[PDB]
């Protein structure tokens, strides 16, 4: 089974993913995960996907593709998790899948409003130790804990992460729609009703 989870940023796919990965085994691929170890390792890629990143703005599909056929498993369950982002990382998807015989079998769309999207970001804190994800108001850190604010997730750089959304990975909702594999989820709600959903959409 393959999974993408798509939707705006701020929509809790990553923290989705990651309970599902943990708990019913997928391979969880996030390339933000994955992007921001290579920056952080100043990695060939790290060094030239880092200021598309800093400044809100996709990393070039040719990278993208290139990071995904390195990572994708030989087996196992899949969540792609932040990918595809663009129409053309879609069609490269597809192609990659078909020759390893598999095909992407849900694309479960996140749905949220803007106002819901940017009080996630701007409250969305990491423990650098181990990467657990927070919010200040709806997963607070314990008390004591040290955590950190992603210089992406400030107001301004939310804010063209979202244009960035509306302009070039919003054209996938109607790529999959055709292809009658989307499934909408609900993702306003709280993370335990959210992953209940998630759940029962892909069985
Ligand atoms: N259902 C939810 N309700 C409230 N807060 C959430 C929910 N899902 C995630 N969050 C919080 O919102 C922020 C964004 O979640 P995240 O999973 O990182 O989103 P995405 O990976 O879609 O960008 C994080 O701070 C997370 O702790
Ligand atoms: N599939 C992708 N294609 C291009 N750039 C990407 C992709 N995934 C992640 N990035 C880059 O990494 C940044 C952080 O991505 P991500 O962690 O997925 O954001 P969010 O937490 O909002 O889901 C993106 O804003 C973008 O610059």
């Amino acid at each position: 089974m393959i999974l993408v989870f798509l939707g705006p940023p701020g929509a809790g796919k990553g923290t989705q993913a990651k309970r599902l990965a943990k708990e019913k085994g997928f391979v969880h691929i996030s390339t933000g995960d994955i992007l921001r170890e290579a920056v952080q390792k100043g990695t060939p890629l790290g060094k030239k996907a880092k200021e598309y990143m800093e400044r809100g703005e996709l990393v070039p599909d040719d990278l993208i593709i290139a990071l995904i056929e390195e990572v994708f498993p030989k087996h196992g369950n899949v969540i792609f998790d932040g990918f595809p982002r663009t129409v053309k990382q879609a069609e490269a998807l597809d192609e990659m899948l078909e020759k390893k015989g598999l095909k992407v079998d849900h694309v479960l769309l996140f749905e949220v409003p803007d106002e819901v999207v940017i009080e996630r970001l701007s409250g969305r804190r990491i423990n650098p130790e181990t990467g657990e994800v927070y919010h200040v108001k709806y997963n607070p850190p314990p008390p004591g804990v040290k955590v950190i604010q992603r210089e992406d997730d400030k107001p301004e750089v939310i804010k063209k992460r979202l244009e960035v959304y509306r302009e070039q990975t919003a054209p996938l909702i109607e790529y999959y729609k055709k292809k009658g594999i989307l499934r909408i989820i609900d993702a306003s709600k709280p993370v335990e009703e959210v992953y209940r959903q998630v759940l029962e959409v892909i069985g």
